[PDB]
Order: C-alpha cells, then sequence, then structure tokens
C-alpha cells in the first residue's frame, strides 16, 4: 500500500478576461496513492501544452482541483488489464501535474459548458519521431493543433488556386499551419497579427499579407484593412478571434465562400459578447460556415493521415511548424503567461518540457 | 410599328421598415412603343408574385422606376431573332406592369446591394397544368418558392428519421412546403406562425407544434417556448425570420444540426442589427450554416426535377400548395400589403391575377 510524492498546479481562484497566471495557479505537493485498479496506469508527465482555451476550461475548474491540459506520459506501472504496459508513451488531458493515475478511458468534462468527452489516451509510437519532428510534436502539428488545421483544410475547406483566405490569429500554430497549408493549395493568404516581428514572421512563412489587430481596432478601421489586403474579396476564412475582424471579414464574402469557427478568442477571453448580427450578410454570398470541434477527428485513421501528410511535408521541409520548449514543471504558469500579453517572443506551439 | 397604353406600378417615395404600400407606389399610365427590336418581344402579364423580398427591391429601385417582381406573362409579338413565339408563356421578372418589352436575356440588377443577375425568361408549357397544378403554380410550388423548399431539402438539408425540425416563418409556402417533407423524412417539424387559425392550418398539415410568435417576444420567451416544443434540441433549423427566434435556436444546436439561412425578416424589415453573437454557439455542436440564394438552381434539369419529384405529390394529395390568388391589378399593392399587416387571412401564396 505505496504513495509517491508529486507536485501539482492548481486553480487557486477564478479571474475572467486575461487570466494572470501567477495569481489563479499555486504549485502544491501531493500524496498519490501508487496502487492500481485492475486496469489504472501510474503515468509520469513529459510534457505539457499551454495553450488560450485552457482559460475557459481554469474557469470551469472546480477552486483547488488541477489544471487541465494536454500531455505527453509514461506509464510507469499498469495493472493487468491496463490498455498500455510500463515504458508505453501516451497522449491525453494529463494535466499540470508531475504524476497521475488514470485507466486512459474516456471522460465526461462534467462542469463544462459543454458535454465534452475528453479522448482516450492515445498511444505514441517512436518511429513517427525524429529530430524533424520530435515526440513532443504529439502536443503541436502532430497532435491536437495539427489535427484541427489538417483536418480544416481535408475534410471542409476547399481552397482552390486564385482563391482569397483570411486567416484571424494567424501567428499561432494552427493559423500557420491553415496558412501554408492554403498557399500550397494556391491561394492569396491574409492574415492578422500583433506586431511588425510577428507580421514578418507571418510574411517569411508564406502569408501574402498581415494586417496588424492592435492597430485595425474597430470593424470599419479592420474593413479598410482587409478591403486593401485582399481587394475581390474574401473566399475563405479561418476564425479564431470572432469580434470586430470577423465582422468586417462578413461585410466582404465572395460567393460559394467557406467559413471555419475554430475559437472566438475576442468573446470568450475580452467578452464581446453582443455585436452586429451576420446571417443577413451571407444568403446572397451562399456561404458555408462550419463549426470546429476537432475532437471529432481523433481516430486512428486520422492520425495515420496526419503522420503521412502533414508529417511529410514537415520532414520535407516544406512547412514549418515552430514549437517554443520552455524547460521545468516549476514554469508552467510563466509559460501559460506567454500566450496572452507577452506574444512577443512567442512563435508556434508552447510546451513545457518536464 | 404603333403604341399601345400600359399600366405600371412606379415607385414614388422610399419608406423604410414595414412598407406603407399605399404612400410608396402610384399607379400611372404609360404609353409602350411596340416597334420590335430583333430579339424583343411584346408581353402581357397574366399573374404577379408579392413577396417580402420585395421590400429591400423596392429600397433599391429609383424614384419613378417600376417595382419589379416575378411574373407569368404571354407573348404577345415577338421579333424574328426572339428566344419565344407569339403565344408562348414565360415566367420572368416582369414586374408591376400589364405589358412591357423585354429580350428575355438576363439582366444585372444594376442597383442591388449585391450585383445580382436577374435569370433569363423561363418558357412555361401548358401540358404541365391542369386543374390539381394550375398555370399559376409557375409563381409558386412549380416557380421560385417551390425551387427554395425542395432545393434546400434535397442539395443541403439531410433530414433523416428521428430529427427535430425547426422552421421560423412557417405559414408562408416555403416554410409550410419545407415542413411538409421535412415530415415525409421522420422529422418532428416544429414551426412558427401568426395566429391561432394558421397555427391550426400547419398543424393540420402535420406540424407537432407551432409556437405564436407575437406571444414570443423576447429571446428568453421564444427559448421556453422551443424547448418544451423540442425538448432533444435541434437538428435541423429553416430561418426566415432571424432576430430573437434565431438567436434561441442557436442556444439549442446539436451535434452535427444544419441551419439553412432563407431570410432575416427582423433584420430587413424591422431592422433589427445587433444581437447576441451566434458564431461562438456553433463550434462544439459543428452546426453547419448555409445562406440561400435559390437563383443558383434555376437551371433546366432542376426544374424537370421540381416537376417530377414535386409534381406528383402535389397533384396526388400529399403536398399542400394552396395559394390565395387576389385578383385585379388595381389591387396588386393592397395585397403586398397583407404579407405584412393582414396575413391572418392568407393561405400559401400569395398572387395577383391580371
Ligand atoms: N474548436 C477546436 O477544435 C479548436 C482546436 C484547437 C484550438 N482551438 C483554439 O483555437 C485557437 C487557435 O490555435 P493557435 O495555436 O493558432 O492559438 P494562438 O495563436 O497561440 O493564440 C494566441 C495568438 O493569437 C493572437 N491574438 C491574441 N489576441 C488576438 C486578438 N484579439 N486578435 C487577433 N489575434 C490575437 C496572438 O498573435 P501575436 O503573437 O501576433 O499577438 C497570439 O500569438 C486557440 O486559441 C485554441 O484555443 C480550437
Ligand atoms: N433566399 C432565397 O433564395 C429566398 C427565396 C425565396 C424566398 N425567400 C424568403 O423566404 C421567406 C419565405 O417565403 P414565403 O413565400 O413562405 O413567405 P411568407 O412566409 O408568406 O412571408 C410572410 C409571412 O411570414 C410571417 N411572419 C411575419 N413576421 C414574422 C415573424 N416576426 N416571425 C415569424 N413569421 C413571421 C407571416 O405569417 P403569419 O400569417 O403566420 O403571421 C406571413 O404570412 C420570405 O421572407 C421570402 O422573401 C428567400
Ligand atoms: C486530450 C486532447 C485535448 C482535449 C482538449 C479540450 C480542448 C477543447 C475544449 C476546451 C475548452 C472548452 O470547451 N471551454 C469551454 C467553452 C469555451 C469556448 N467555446 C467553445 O465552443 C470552445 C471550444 O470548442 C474549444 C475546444 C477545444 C479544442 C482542443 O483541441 C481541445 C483539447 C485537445 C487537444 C471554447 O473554448
Ligand atoms: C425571376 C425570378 C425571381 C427573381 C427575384 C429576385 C429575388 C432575390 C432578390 C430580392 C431582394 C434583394 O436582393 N434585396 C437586397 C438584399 C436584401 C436581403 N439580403 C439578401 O441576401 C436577400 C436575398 O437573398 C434575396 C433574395 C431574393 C430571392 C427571390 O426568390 C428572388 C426572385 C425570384 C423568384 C434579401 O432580401
Amino acid at each position: 500500500l505505496g504513495s509517491m510524492k508529486t507536485e501539482r498546479w492548481v486553480v487557486r481562484e477564478h479571474v475572467e478576461g486575461v487570466p494572470d497566471a501567477a495569481r489563479i495557479y499555486e504549485k502544491v505537493e501531493t500524496e498519490l496513492n501508487t496502487r492500481l485498479g485492475e486496469e489504472q496506469m501510474l503515468l509520469k508527465t513529459l510534457y505539457v501544452s499551454v495553450d488560450p482555451y485552457l482559460q475557459g476550461i481554469c474557469l470551469d475548474t472546480p477552486i483547488g482541483d488541477h489544471m487541465g491540459a494536454d500531455s505527453i506520459m509514461q506509464v510507469l506501472d499498469a495493472g493487468p488489464n491496463a490498455p498500455f504496459r510500463p515504458g508505453d508513451l501516451v497522449q491525453g488531458f494529463g494535466g499540470w501535474r508531475t504524476h497521475l493515475v488514470s485507466d486512459g478511458k474516456p471522460k465526461l468534462w462534467q462542469t463544462g459548458t459543454f458535454p465534452m468527452v475528453f479522448p482516450a489516451y492515445r498511444k505514441l509510437d517512436l518511429r513517427h519521431y525524429d529530430d524533424a519532428l520530435p515526440l513532443s510534436t504529439a502536443l503541436g502539428v502532430m497532435g491536437g493543433p495539427g489535427m484541427t488545421a489538417w483536418g480544416t483544410m481535408t475534410k471542409f475547406m476547399q481552397v482552390r488556386p486564385g482563391d482569397t483566405v483570411v486567416v484571424s490569429g494567424a501567428s499561432g500554430m494552427i493559423g500557420t499551419l491553415v496558412g501554408q497549408m492554403a498557399k500550397r493549395a494556391g491561394a492569396r493568404v491574409v492574415g492578422t497579427a500583433g506586431s511588425a516581428g510577428k507580421a514578418r514572421y507571418l510574411s517569411q512563412l508564406g502569408f501574402d499579407a498581415v494586417i496588424d489587430y492592435k492597430l485595425a481596432d474597430d470593424a470599419d478601421k479592420m474593413r479598410e484593412a482587409l478591403r486593401e489586403a485582399a481587394p475581390d474579396g474574401v473566399d475563405k476564412y479561418f476564425d479564431s478571434i470572432g469580434g470586430s475582424v470577423t465582422d468586417a471579414v462578413f461585410s466582404m464574402l465572395n460567393v460559394g465562400s467557406q467559413v471555419a469557427v475554430c475559437w472566438q478568442w475576442a468573446t470568450q477571453v475580452q467578452r464581446d459578447y453582443h455585436g452586429p448580427r451576420l446571417l443577413p450578410y451571407i444568403m446572397f454570398p451562399r456561404a458555408t460556415i462550419r463549426g470546429i470541434f476537432s475532437l471529432e477527428w481523433f481516430t486512428e485513421q486520422n492520425w495515420s493521415a496526419l503522420h503521412e501528410e502533414l508529417g511529410g511535408l514537415v520532414r520535407r521541409q516544406e512547412l514549418v511548424a515552430h514549437e517554443t520548449v520552455q524547460d521545468g514543471f516549476e514554469h508552467i504558469p510563466a509559460a501559460y503567461q506567454t500566450l496572452f500579453s507577452a506574444s512577443e517572443s512567442n512563435r508556434g506551439k508552447v510546451l513545457v518540457r518536464v
């Protein structure tokens, strides 16, 4: 009847808007019972992801509980019917915890806005990873974010040569992957970034035009920047921002256009709940708008196609998937903070190697 | 060579909001030159359509111009290179005029909000019509509105047995037609209507619930009636109204739900331009939203299809395509006004026999 010392980051306090990592999260020591049920496993956390969607996960986490997050774990011990053996690497929602016990089965997010179901843990096979595509990429381009970009661009958006594609929130991993895929499919690609460096970075990834969303702060100034960046209209919009940039894009939708709603940062994070009605603007364009919830694509078939298609382009150097690996379980909230407010210096997926 | 006296309804004044049809329009005598260019035809108007979408056509029509509308016409006289011969019957955007000279070719709506192109005149064939499917159906179930409903239900929405289908604006020919096709695919069809007498007309047509949209002023009041009317949520939504009813339906979208946007009466007519941001409610449901602009389906193949699929069911009494034909050219604007003020007595498509 043993037990082990583990550390955990827990939700101290609920604060909406831009969260203040130093204030919401407290690092505690915790005794973990190492006694396993017949198909439970004891796991060690090797990497964790920090993502903006955690802001609204946290505001749904009971005070005192650990911060959920996507992670890479190694099995230390396992009961006789556990899905994985000791040594196996898994990707799943381990959280900001050094170690944990779980059977890796799918689990409801009880206190979520929706009845969301966190996926079963995914076995990672080392043959898929090398120095060009390290194991850590199971939290980025070979993970949720990659699956979001690749799934949208191959199961919904049909970018054609000549199209103008708008990507809001382009500086992040998903945005840059969508842009680079769109460019490969032959499109003019316009993005929004948040400073001259980031906008230059997107220009080095192949974006044809980059608009500063800090300068163009309202839909009118934003309408101006789009009309200059996209003079023939918008065929495809990959939206992570919402708000007044999305209001702007909807005024200039072309016929048969397609909008993918991946996130609404300006609503979720900036509490912008009311705005110009958008549906009156989509009838003549005959525009199709599809909500994106990439969990529906987490199948073994899609993960292989991901590693074939997307892993290939990354390895042949036809496609840049950049990540930023902060070291140290104790710097997890400092890494998370650098997503909001400190996006300067931040390229791609931010991970923490523990 | 020669001329003939005609009457025309012209736009004398622009009035926003709900139309004042007696203040907007003026009936004039107009001498038409009847000397025909080589592809021009002289046509005589048999029926005209009055529709809510005419409110926007009007506001885009220069003062003094004639009011455009959908009509059934008959070729009196035709140049040698005309597309049709005298005696031929055609459906086209002839307008509130007793006679006109046109060449039947597609025409750009110069002054539109959108660069829309009115279609070429479409020859009708009297063989195709009997007492069950009168010639006037070329302005209803065998015309515009019929092609809007049928096209949506066979080209976009995949209604499957067990769905809950919600139709805002259900009393008219389009909502009525959607519901009946949805019911034939196994759905539970919920609607809205404005009376008790139409509420009972829809139910008797096979609707399982009918909210009264006048009782339901609010997005709150509308959620409650919907929750009741559709307890398992919405999988399909045919929207003609927008506004607060649409804000309600978007709060209870099921997974893989489809929304088709037909009109936004609440914004177009009632001038409600702001509301809750709706896009942030579609991501988890993976809702698909498609603007409708049925002009895209006006193809020869699609008409023959519409005749055969619907003309069967309508004729065999399995599909109710009622119509309300007002008599008298001098009454066209009064018939148009009832769509907005006195619909309690209308049934299906409103036309005017000239
Ligand atoms: N529905 C789904 O299935 C799904 C799946 C995965 C992810 N998501 C969500 O979708 C988003 C996209 O992923 P990502 O990796 O591309 O995220 P991300 O870009 O890392 O999010 C932060 C970035 O967005 C930019 N940004 C911040 N505030 C902005 C604003 N108000 N207007 C415009 N841009 C702004 C910043 O660019 P600068 O650095 O240039 O300031 C920053 O680098 C994430 O927020 C994630 O939570 C949804
Ligand atoms: N996008 C396209 O391609 C396309 C093509 C054709 C038509 N449309 C539009 O689609 C709509 C449907 O066509 P239709 O022929 O069936 O017209 P309709 O529904 O007969 O239009 C007027 C009717 O709508 C109802 N109504 C008025 N205000 C309402 C409200 N606030 N909420 C709910 N219902 C309300 C009234 O019904 P009660 O008598 O029950 O009050 C009235 O009978 C029209 O708006 C039409 O212009 C679009
Ligand atoms: C173990 C795999 C992990 C599980 C994580 C759960 C993550 C998903 C859920 C994360 C947060 C959430 O659901 N917050 C409350 C709603 C706010 C807001 N409204 C939405 O509709 C929405 C999303 O729809 C997000 C989708 C994320 C997509 C992302 O890809 C998933 C992560 C995935 C990589 C929002 O954020
Ligand atoms: C000759 C065949 C005729 C040609 C007519 C032209 C009619 C179409 C045009 C009618 C009005 C219009 O274009 N008004 C300006 C936009 C306001 C508002 N925004 C929209 O996107 C919209 C429509 O999307 C309308 C679609 C109608 C659909 C209708 O069915 C067509 C008529 C059709 C039956 C709106 O109403």
